[PDB]
């Protein structure tokens, strides 16, 4: 079953999931200097003042923190979608080390951690039907470096340890995912793909250029899940990460000048 170790890892999914070599897979690279300013782009609308956590799970992969999406209560809009597109989970890549983790580059700069806030477009009405359209998610990437800790997610690192192993989540309220946020929503944006198996190509990808920074205190907790369930070989959750796909026909647009 697939995973990131030498044997069930990215060079692998292609077996299962054929997609893995199609035209429009994530990550990729950023080049900055080749990604054009589209005037056209609206800003961002992150209205996430009502959003509603519920869980948080360790799914073998990740860890995700999942939200109550029944309503239009934690939404995405504007930028380079039509439509409102509801927040689902959020969860992260990280490394080994703080010289990679995140699926996205810039520059072929890769950063300690990556941020996905997964949103379904609300026309399409539940995810499953979502991630079966071109245009059914939107999701929000947000860069991590190491440096300063990040105040709004300590609530996030203090509760990682009672799901260490794949399988186990807890009760996870009242999270506000505003504090997860960089000062500035400027971003890019390129159609693309789930990074992780079924590898759907149903998503709009918004990245924004400002990194957050997290503490080595902080990014060290993440590092000490685990792949594994409850007494199977211990194994670091670490390098959960698919690397850069080829770009092919496709223009990153950006947001800023
Ligand atoms: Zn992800």
């Amino acid at each position: 079953h697939w995973g990131y170790g030498k044997h069930n890892g990215p060079e692998h999914w292609h077996k299962d999931f054929p997609i893995a070599k199609g035209e429009r897979q994530s990550p990729v690279d950023i080049d900055t200097h080749t990604a054009k300013y589209d005037p056209s782009l609206k800003p961002l609308s992150v209205s996430y003042d009502q959003a509603t956590s519920l869980r948080i799970l360790n799914n073998g992969h990740s860890f995700q923190v999942t939200f109550d999406d029944s309503q239009d209560k934690a939404v995405l809009k504007g930028g380079p979608l039509d439509g409102t597109y509801r927040l689902l989970q959020f969860h992260f890549h990280w490394g080994s080390l703080d010289g990679q983790g995140s699926e996205h580059t810039v520059d072929k700069k890769k950063y300690a951690a990556e941020l996905h806030l997964v949103h379904w477009n609300t026309k399409y009405g539940d995810v499953g039907k979502a991630v079966q359209q071109p245009d059914g998610l939107a999701v929000l990437g947000i860069f991590l470096k190491v440096g300063s800790a990040k105040p709004g997610l300590q609530k996030v690192v203090d509760v990682l340890d009672s799901i260490k192993t794949e399988g186990k989540s807890a009760d996870f309220t009242n999270f506000d995912p505003r504090g997860l946020l960089p000062e500035s929503l400027d971003y890019w944006t390129y159609p693309g793909s789930l990074t992780t198996p079924p590898l759907a190509e149903c998503v709009t990808w918004i990245v924004l250029k400002e990194p957050i920074s997290v503490s080595s205190e902080q990014v060290l907790k993440f590092r000490k899940l685990n792949f594994n369930g409850e007494g199977e070989p211990e194994e670091l959750m670490v390098d959960n990460w698919r690397p850069a796909q080829p770009l092919k026909n496709r223009q990153i647009k950006a947001s800023f000048k």
